[PDB]
């Protein structure tokens, strides 16, 4: 019979941004390849009940699940490395826990007690952790749950989750629980030395709350010397087999290979006494060939907020690269500002050297006229264009203005527009998976190679059915809809008007994986390659 | 012009139950007698949004304000020592703060930030503290706000409030902020020595969070020797003028005299540079004469949960003593269990030696038949009876059963009763002050010496107007009502049926003060004295 | 009259090696240039009573004072920036403090008390701090004492000194005491962001022991953005005028200019209310011209332990550069291993491209045959050579072997040598300043331009007076001696044998300053320049 389910806790020291979520994802990929069944959880110590209120240009994109949960973006790294649809239960926040305990208290469920952080908050967190280990709807019980604890050890907001993880160690014992601690080793250029003292103080801080790490991951810009690992092992009371050197890798897809070279997964498997097996690399070896040995390069403009990389489009950038991997092409992202495209000369300057334009969606944007300028320029030049949610809305507005409805706009951006071609059907936010039907041999039907699809949604405005007949005077096809046809889901131009100009109301980048590119990103990068070839 | 408003923070170490709320009340009484205007606040670190859910026999009574807030009972010590109606704003809890910040977050008011314990929770607490210093509805600004921080220094739940108090010290400076720290000095009988080490570790804990105490209150069963106070002052870095010895006093009304003997208030006034004046003792000297030199003793049965003192009836016990002070009588409380009175022989055993029976109210009780037995016995013996809220309901039920409605009951305790003489007008809980009119020369009108009164409410059942005519066949008078007569507020028997048997739907014990006894408790203890005299 | 003496405490966070000793030296240079009288102290938390036992290749050179104290090398940065002879009292260690308190205890001086860390150790440290503020032998009282506390805030060994510094703040008050805190801001290359969290946790650690910093020095590889300094100031409760950005400078002599650009000294002068004045830069501007705009470059071989920079020769490297500054020459140090010079072909490989050879001294070396090979090669090539202490001993041994005493050696390295030309006069270690007389118009007399000098000593072997007549058959002159002639202090070859081959038994690099080059290093770098010119 199957063993007891193991719990592995991932924690971080010195600083955030050390990549412990990619560490947890790579350890999940490794343990999955050894034949274990892994499930994953993130704990977020912030008080927002979900990141749907948070600014994505400051705090990164909101990930959306099939069940329509708005989650932290680390759940997207879990999805991309596991290739699994994760539930909304995969993300916990302090705001959810406190709101739940206070609601139970106001209903009288604690039978007249004083309600406290310990036990009642830590009990709610511990319940949410132990719930992950229960059998799924198909009867499968995980072999391990990997739980990543957000923040830094030493943060006031981190303390309840670390106390609950300690209580899980006490309840299940050291045979069923493993603690992995991520820490920074800085280099000082004037004296030319790596400093171990920050890791020592971080492990001392962790020990002061009753947790001893089973392994240390040392984050550094260069390989940590053996003598320094020995000093760390000695001072931190950690097995030298558990002090792992992890210099920064060229891509996130190398991290599994790095962790396997150091034998972290073998250390974990031995320590937890799990059913050992060798890793099979064949598919991740094919991935890394497509990563590191591309046959060609193509440039995609991303018409976003600013001319620099932002986690606001992390999953769009990853989906573009994955769509390139299918062709063995390097997709270089040219981050273009929306506002430089507002003038037609400015558009021709910024969007001039690129081979495709992507118009990304999301909340946290105000004003869209520059994106409509980018679309108009791209259609004039004959570039391929992929518009995601708001990109569809901009394509429909640009079409409406092209048919002479010069003041036509989204009611979200001109409530006084005489022709609200985009309007609420504040309306209702559509969230999560909805089905669609595609017109046969429509461009999107060729991309999916089917007439029936489902995609994840996060929007509250719809294409105005009152304007369809006028918009269609451009030749635009409402080629994909809700199954009743009531809602437009996809728009396309026929192939003889433009080679590929497509918008979708959905967020398909959330369904993409490096091992399984999404069909539209494949077809879009294909049209970009064909443009570069024809130009 | 008036100075800046000072903030004095009261905090506790080693343990709870050290009496820091009575300390804060006595310091408020002293500073008021020197002519300063004092206002008071309590911070409760528990997550209950109010104690209305908490069991009063475990956690003490719920105090009720004029504006109908359910508050912690320490607000009642503030009311009794200040003789001031305090607002609901006088009590803050962690549950209120978190519920408020989470509601603001879900409304988008933090403009896309990550919401954190620091700043946003500590900012909400600091706002609630600094709000106390604003002018009242009559334009009066307090000279000092005294803020008592609940829990013990070292509790996880205490940390946000202590951090906010530190931020107030940083914002206003040491000239406007004073920290008072209450601590325990234990005596060890085998070695015969007082131990200073617990206070040293408590002050070290306080210093580790950035607060240095301005004075230490040492709680002990015996007077602390001068050499020990010197050792404490030396080790704790506290001015020897600020190490105060406070042995346990015979009554809570002695604590002001004790604190003045040690010159704590003079130390505070000097340190804060407040307008000095002498205390006038004349009224508190008259109080302490009525406390310590009573002319006679009378026994009042309290028919409560159990035969021992409980904070579930703290304000009823204090109101009974205050009602005795008017007569210069010692009122000795005979705590009687409800259940020993269920049999008539058991009632005659427990309620046999007493001169009056009080039937107290509250939530947290189930079953009332023993209290109805107590009332029936007391009316048979001819004892005086005062029934508070539920005591009125029991008196009305006992009357209904006496007129032959043998199964008549409260629907709260027999939902299947054929004659629900007490019923909901789950109904609506009446809270706070409501007016009443009293029948002229009714017994209650003689007690108040008026026909118009207002009293605080906390109940959701009413006397059934359908049964008034039948209940009145006992001779019961509905002598006090709501101003329309729709609701019964007071019941009495005429004086020739019984000397004093009164119930009120209100909680008059909340309006009582030691310096200002409530009229009904005066009239009840008077009827008890008259019974002892006649018997 | 002069004000009270101010105490400024320098402390470090996150890691050691952040350069807080050069920070303290540069602040001393700045405050001296504004006309204040500064004196300096270092506290070392290690238990060694002095570093004379510690390995200099692991822990850096031992500095030697005029009074013959063996001290930490930071006292040499104090000497070079102040140009002051510092006492042995300038360095305190835990070993000295504990040895002193335990000796007092064993003598009964604590009158039968229990001896404790607090008070007695912290009292001894506080006494050693406050002693620095007493008038010197000429009656001058310092305006400020700058005290650098070694280690990192969070180290167990640091805690007594930080507690004593807190007690000094409490005793003298915030008007007389300033706390400067040095901290690291790391850069993470994968995400491209500077992290403030390590500084926040470091300041929180400092606050947890009762110290609030008056200013933060942020150590970084790049200039910290204004928004990050604002975040730090906000979270750490530090005045934004006191958050100082200090990227790594090209040389240690730029740090004063960097700290003045940020106005740290003006912030300090204002905060301490010291007599303000402008800095005069004229001499440090001339220094920085000689640093940054040299007219030529010359290569000096250093025949040390290893082919890389070591703090074992920090003051020798600085003395060589200072000796170059006089000529406006860049002296590039070619670090050469002793052992590569053991074969004559290996010597001709390693010492081939250089223009002068320096043979440095010290303890912590075993075996000298490679240095004798280097000297023999250099004399054959005709290179100039400067031998410091052991370098003199090697020159005398090389001479003895050149006159045919093939087995002649130091008894320290061959106790069985038949001809111990270097021997103990374990002998007595000579420490500190001793006088010497120089033969008139000897090469050393031309260098000093005098016949009478004093130099610092740290050695226990002497030139064997029994061998002088034989060694002189080489033509070597014992041109400098003790005043009686009993001890050889300097050896030279006459100018027609070699242009400059000099050894001294002393450590003249300890008397050198960048503003005042030592005469021998001037004459040696001059002979190296002349060789490069003639070759
Ligand atoms: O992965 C996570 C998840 C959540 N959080 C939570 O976000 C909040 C901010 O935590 P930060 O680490 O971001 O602190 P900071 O921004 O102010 O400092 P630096 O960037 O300069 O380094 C904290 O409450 C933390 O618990 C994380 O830090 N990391
Ligand atoms: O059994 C022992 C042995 C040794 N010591 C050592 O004696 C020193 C004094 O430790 P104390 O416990 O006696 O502190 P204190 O006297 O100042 O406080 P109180 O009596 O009022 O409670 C401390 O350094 C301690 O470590 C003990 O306390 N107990
Ligand atoms: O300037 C000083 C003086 C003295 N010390 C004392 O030396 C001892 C070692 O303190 P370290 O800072 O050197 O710790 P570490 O070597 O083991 O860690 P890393 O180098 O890798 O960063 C500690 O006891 C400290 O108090 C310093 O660290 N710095
Ligand atoms: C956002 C931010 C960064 C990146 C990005 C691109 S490449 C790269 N390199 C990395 N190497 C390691 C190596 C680790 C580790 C984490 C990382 S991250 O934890 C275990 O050892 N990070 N992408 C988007
Ligand atoms: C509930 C619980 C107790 C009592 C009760 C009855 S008598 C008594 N004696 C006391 N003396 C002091 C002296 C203090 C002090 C607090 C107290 S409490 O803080 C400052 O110094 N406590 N009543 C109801
Ligand atoms: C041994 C080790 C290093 C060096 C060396 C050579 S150059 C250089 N650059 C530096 N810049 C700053 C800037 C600071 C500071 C310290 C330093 S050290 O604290 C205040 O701001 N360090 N030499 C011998
Ligand atoms: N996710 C998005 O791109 C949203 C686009 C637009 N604000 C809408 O709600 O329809
Ligand atoms: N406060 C009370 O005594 C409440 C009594 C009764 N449970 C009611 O609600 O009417
Ligand atoms: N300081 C030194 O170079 C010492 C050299 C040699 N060991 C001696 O004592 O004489
Ligand atoms: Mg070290
Ligand atoms: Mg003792
Ligand atoms: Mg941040």
């Amino acid at each position: 019979p199957q063993t007891a389910t193991k719990h592995l806790f991932v924690s971080g020291g010195v600083a955030s941004s050390l990549g412990k979520g990619l560490t947890a994802s790579s350890l999940g990929q490794l343990l999955t390849a050894r034949g274990l069944h892994v499930t994953m959880q993130k704990l977020d110590p912030y008080l927002n009940v979900d990141p749907g209120t948070m600014n994505p240009f400051q705090h990164g994109e909101v990930f959306v699940t099939e069940d329509g949960a708005e989650t932290d973006l680390d759940v997207g790294h879990y999805e991309r490395f596991l290739d699994r649809n994760l539930p909304g239960s995969a993300n916990v926040t302090t705001g959810q826990v406190y709101s739940t305990v206070i609601a139970k208290e106001r209903r009288g469920e604690y039978l007249g007690d004083t309600v406290q952080v310990i036990p009642h908050i830590t009990d709610e967190i511990k319940r949410r952790i132990l719930a992950m280990a229960q059998p799924d709807a198909d009867g499968n019980r995980p072999d391990v749950v990997i739980t990543e604890i957000g923040g830094t050890v030493g943060d006031i907001e981190s303390q309840p989750f670390l106390e609950a993880a300690r209580q899980v160690r006490h309840y299940l014992g050291r045979e069923d629980v493993f603690f992995l601690h991520v820490s920074l080793v800085p280099y000082l250029a004037p004296s030319g030395e790596l400093k171990t003292k920050p890791t020592q103080h971080s492990v001392a801080a962790l020990r002061s709350i009753g947790i001893t790490p089973d392994a240390l991951i040392l984050r550094c810009d260069r390989d940590v010397p053996e003598a320094l690992k020995n000093k760390i092992a000695l001072m931190c009371d950690v097995d030298i087999d558990g002090v792992i050197s992890t210099p920064d890798a060229p891509s996130i897809y190398d991290i599994p290979k790095v962790l396997h070279r150091e034998e972290l997964d073998a250390f974990v498997v031995r320590r937890l006494n799990l059913p050992f097996r060798d890793v099979d690399w064949t598919e991740w070896d094919d991935l890394l060939r497509r990563v590191h040995e591309p046959h060609e390069t193509v440039r995609i403009a991303l018409v976003g907020k600013y001319v620099e990389l932002s986690d606001a489009y992390l999953s769009v950038a990853e989906a573009l690269r994955a769509g390139g991997f299918k062709h063995r092409a390097k997709v270089e992202i040219c981050w273009v500002a929306s506002d430089g495209c507002e003038t037609t000369s400015g558009a021709a300057a910024a969007l001039g050297d690129v081979h495709g334009v992507l118009i990304p969606g999301g909340f946290g944007i105000r004003g869209i006229e520059g994106k409509i300028g980018a679309i108009a320029y791209a259609r004039a030049r004959g570039l391929p264009v992929l518009g995601l949610c708001l990109g569809l809305q901009c394509i429909v507005i640009e079409a409406a203005r092209s048919v002479g409805l010069t003041n036509a706009n989204s009611a979200e951006f001109d409530p006084d527009t005489p022709d609200p071609v985009i309007a609420t059907m504040g309306g209702t936010m559509r969230l999560g998976s909805y089905p669609a039907v595609l017109e046969p041999d429509s461009v999107v039907a060729q991309a999916y190679q089917t007439t029936q699809v489902s995609e994840r949604h996060r929007h509250r405005y719809e294409v105005n059915n009152a304007y369809r007949d006028k918009i269609a005077e451009s030749g635009l096809r409402f080629s994909g809809t809700s199954p009743d046809g009531h809602l437009v889901e996809f728009v396309e131009y026929p192939p003889d008007r433009h080679p590929f100009v497509v918008g979708t109301q959905a967020h398909p980048e959330l369904k993409s994986r490096p091992t399984r590119p999404h069909p539209l990103f494949v077809a879009f990068v294909g049209a970009a390659i064909d443009y570069k070839a024809g130009e």
